[PDB]
């Protein structure tokens, strides 16, 4: 088993916290303690070796950029969510991964984008822009829906695959 830290990012209102805890107990938020770390971790096998998967869901808002630094030097990967629906949520996709590339020191790094809130019936930002957009980074482009629970799982375990091959 290994320790897995998988840096959630997003905006602060992209459903980065919903589609964390699908992947741990596969239910909606109704019910947490805030003012702390919200992050899980769960035991699962992928590549056909079981390891744990610290999901770490940091604030999309509030100061605490002392924190951010932290979280990228101790994460294996991080995990680009944004809504669909919300055109700047597309925007903070492209600064935080500036943030991923410094702190690693690398363009290349292992990574994911997720576009949650796809259920939706208002989306402003097609899959097209953000298809254009991922594959430019060269990283994998994956669909999921906090509220509707489609793919939630299969968007994460992208991650593994990508610091496992990375
Ligand atoms: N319809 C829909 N709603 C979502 C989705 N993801 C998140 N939401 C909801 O939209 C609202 C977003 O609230 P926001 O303050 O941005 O997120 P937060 O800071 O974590 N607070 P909250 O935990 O309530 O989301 C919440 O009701 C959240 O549960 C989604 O994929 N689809
Ligand atoms: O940049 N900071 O302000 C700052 C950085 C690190 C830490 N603590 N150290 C660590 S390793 N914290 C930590 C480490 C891993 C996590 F998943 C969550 C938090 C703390 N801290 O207050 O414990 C603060
Ligand atoms: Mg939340």
């Amino acid at each position: 088993m290994t320790e897995y830290k998988l840096v959630v990012v997003g905006a602060g209102g992209v459903g980065k916290s919903a589609l964390t805890i699908q992947l741990i107990q596969n239910h909606f938020v109704d019910e947490y303690d805030p003012s702390i770390e919200d992050s899980y971790r769960k035991q699962v096998v992928i590549d056909g070796e079981t390891c744990l998967l610290d999901i770490l869901d940091t604030a999309g808002q509030e100061e605490y950029s002392a924190m951010r630094d932290q979280y990228m030097r101790t994460g294996e990967g991080f995990l680009c969510v944004f809504a669909i629906n919300n055109t700047k949520s597309f925007e903070d996709i492209h600064q935080y991964r500036e943030q991923i590339k410094r702190v690693k020191d690398s363009d290349d790094v292992p990574m994911v984008l997720v576009g949650n809130k796809c259920d939706l019936a208002a989306r402003t930002v097609e899959s097209r822009q953000a298809q254009d957009l991922a594959r430019s980074y060269g990283i994998p482009y994956i669909e999921t829906s906090a509220k509707t629970r489609q793919g939630v799982e299969d968007a994460f375990y992208t991650l593994v695959r990508e610091i496992r091959q990375h």
